[PDB]
RNA sequence: UUUCC
């Protein structure tokens, strides 16, 4: 297709994305920035002692605890699935350059031999059925907003009062805005109600990424991460180039005088997108009720909490297949957006709301700073949104879009390769709805537990079982993609939402158990994705509000990992060698301090009652709110704790809004 | 804070 139009920041189309206030203006111009993070209060990620510690711990653990993953990617034994060199990154310093987001993924999908629409009428009915079951009998709830999160385009406000006003105003004018859009008046909808414009593209760190130690050379090698330059991004890959970013950290020495030990690299950086809040609010007001519905009625498939919660479902299976999806967000198909919108209209959803929804999935993107001297460019024209970026992480229902796509993708996979006998049950909408309603409740011989791009597919005893083994074998072979919709493979070291499925000698689900991933404990403790932001007075607004609290939930979260004790002892030993102090004592102090600080934020919490009323989930979330995005949901956290991290808009205002959106 | 869901 055509190249997407691009506008420099000086152009009026990009200028219009940033309000006439300092924050917005600074956000538009912010140049590439890097620097060591404050891993913990008073400790830099590049502190010589800390890097020495990481070098000793990483080698030691890898040495003594080699991965235990079989030929089918099932993990067993020590519950270790890879080496421990992932911790060897100079946290805060990114690979250069970060990628330019692809303005269109049509070609990327076509070239990967993925379909440009439902391949059969059956699939078409299943995707639409997914829409009818998910968006049908919704109950209004307060629109909850994350504290400290930015409203992005055009105001970039982080003020709760301002966010609540923006959100309330948005639920009030959404109808008018959507109708303007239905008339092709996007500039009007944006100018009047700030609904439109673009996603603000930021780069986030994936603090740990694969690193291997070459036996032959004795040198460490970081996994190459391919990035697209501007030409490639605007032409959907027809021109320009895709090349490996540089993770080499040598530069830190001459540039900053930072000492770079051997085998330490710059961090992998991923794109994140901040949505224009006025547009997302009306979307989030529907999205939450949808989540509430699927996590309740379809809890079997979609509601995952503890490792035992997962385990109970999986141990009833005769076969469990741990899938992997390649680059889910960028391959997400715009045809599914259009299918979902079309089906919502068929269900009687307000056209103006569906239009807001459709538009949220075609919005231009404003690229900030992928590298020194690059960026500050708007891709796509906000006057007529027509990008096909795949799925924007900042869209108000991103989790649901990925979940709807994949859940049906896996079911189709199970039907195609193992359960032809179930096809006669999917003949029209009613029967498709009935079958999907039953499958999602775990009532069929083929099952799944999934979230966005993570899942485990199951087969009980029955006719499909033999096909299930063939599918598994096909995946192991890795020669033929089992799906026409996304690039599916098997996970090397099967895990689901953070918990590794630990298999015994029988290599069967019934005798397998879910254990915490010890490598994630290390990632969270020694390679956080953000510094402690000690300059942000209000801790509820920080990326890591109460880092110390994770120590109190550690045993609960990682206690079942086979080498749990071993890792804690190796840490203690190496921290001793590097700092001359006890890591455990260090964490107990942090734990006490954050525990005291926390009572300042929790009203119900006695001005010093312990952590007695808090669950392990509560703790992990207070230390890392991001887990409330990729792992758990509001309902999994104690109510008094939830209020620490979120604030809501009146139920009355959303109720009125929701009534005007929904069919009946 | 220096920008996400
Ligand atoms: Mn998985």
């Amino acid at each position: 297709p055509r190249r997407a139009p691009a506008f420099p920041l000086s152009d009026i189309k990009a200028q219009m994305l940033f309000a006439n206030n300092i924050k917005a203006q600074q956000a538009s111009k912010r140049s590439f920035k890097e620097g060591a993070i404050e891993t913990y209060e008073g400790l830099l990620s590049v502190d010589p002692r800390f890097l020495s510690f990481k070098n000793e711990l990483s080698r030691y653990l890898t040495d003594h605890f080699p991965a235990n993953v079989d030929e089918y990617g099932r993990v067993y034994g020590n519950g270790v699935r890879t080496n421990f060199f992932g911790m060897r990154h100079m946290n805060g310093f990114p690979m250069i350059p970060a990628t330019w987001p692809l303005a269109s993924n049509l070609k990327k999908r076509a070239d990967a031999d993925l379909a440009d629409g439902p391949v059969s009428e059956r699939d078409n009915l299943l995707f639409r059925a997914a829409v009818r079951l998910m968006f049908s009998d919704l109950e209004p709830v307060p629109l909850k907003i994350r504290k400290g999160s930015s409203t992005c385009i055009p105001y970039f406000s982080n003020d709760m009062g301002t966010k609540i006003e923006i959100a309330e105003r948005a639920l009030e004018k959404a109808e008018e805005a959507g109708n303007l859009m239905l008339q092709g008046k996007f500039d009007d909808a944006y100018q009047l109600h700030q609904m439109g414009g673009a996603y603000y593209v930021v780069y986030r760190a994936q603090s740990t990424d694969a690193i291997t130690l070459d036996p032959k050379t004795g040198k460490f090698v970081s996994k190459d991460r391919m990035v697209a330059d501007f030409e490639y991004a605007v032409t959907g890959g027809e021109q320009g180039s895709l090349f490996a970013a540089s993770k080499d950290a040598s530069r830190l020495k001459e540039q900053y005088g930072i000492d770079v030990p051997d085998g330490f690299f710059c961090e992998r950086r991923r794109t994140a997108m901040g949505g224009p809040f006025a547009l997302n609010a009306p979307i989030m007001a529907v999205a939450q009720p949808v989540r509430n519905k699927i996590y309740s009625k379809y809890a079997y498939t979609f509601h995952h909490t503890t490792r035992l919660n997962k385990e109970e479902k999986v141990k009833e299976w005769s076969l469990c297949v741990a899938t992997d999806v390649s680059d889910h967000d960028t391959f997400w198909p715009g045809w599914l957006r259009d299918l979902i919108c079309d089906e919502l209209l068929n269900m009687g959803y307000a056209p103006w709301w569906v239009k807001l929804f459709e538009t949220s999935l075609k919005l231009p993107v404003y690229v900030g700073a992928p590298a020194p001297e690059q960026g500050h460019t708007l891709l796509g024209d906000p006057s007529n949104p027509d990008l096909e970026v795949g799925l924007s992480s900042g869209q108000g229902a991103t989790d649901l879009m990925g979940t709807l796509l994949m859940s049906i993708t896996y079911l189709v996979m199970q039907l195609d390769h193992t359960a032809p006998h179930l096809n006669s049950r999917i003949k029209d909408m009613p029967s498709a709805c009935r079958f999907l309603d039953s499958y999602w409740q775990g009532h069929e011989e083929i099952r799944q537990i999934s979230k966005s791009d993570d899942a485990m597919l199951g087969w009980t005893k029955g006719r499909a079982l033999v096909g299930g083994h063939r599918l598994f074998e096909m995946l192991k072979e890795g020669k033929v993609n089992p799906s026409p919709y996304m690039k599916i493979s098997y996970e090397h070291g099967g895990a689901f939402l953070g918990d590794i499925l630990l298999y015994d000698s029988r290599r069967e689900p019934g005798s397998a158990i879910f254990v915490g991933n010890i490598n994630s404990m290390l990632n969270n403790q020694f390679s956080p994705e953000y510094g402690v932001q000690s300059g942000v007075r209000d801790r509820s607004k920080r990326k890591r509000p109460f880092p110390g609290l994770a120590w109190a939930s550690m045993k609960d979260t990682y206690g079942a990992c086979p080498i749990y004790s071993d890792v804690l002892e190796a840490i203690e030993r190496c921290w001793w060698n590097a700092f001359g102090e006890s890591y455990r004592a260090y964490r107990e102090d942090m734990l006490k301090r954050d525990t005291l600080e926390l009572s300042r934020y929790v009203a119900s919490m006695a001005r010093q009652a312990g952590l007695a009323e808090l669950t392990p989930i509560d703790l992990e979330v207070l230390a890392d709110p991001n887990k409330l995005q990729y792992k758990w949901t509001e309902a999994d956290v104690s109510a008094n704790i939830h209020e620490v991290l979120m604030h809501g808009v009146s139920v009355e205002k959303t109720e009125r809004f929701l009534r005007s959106v929904m069919p009946r």
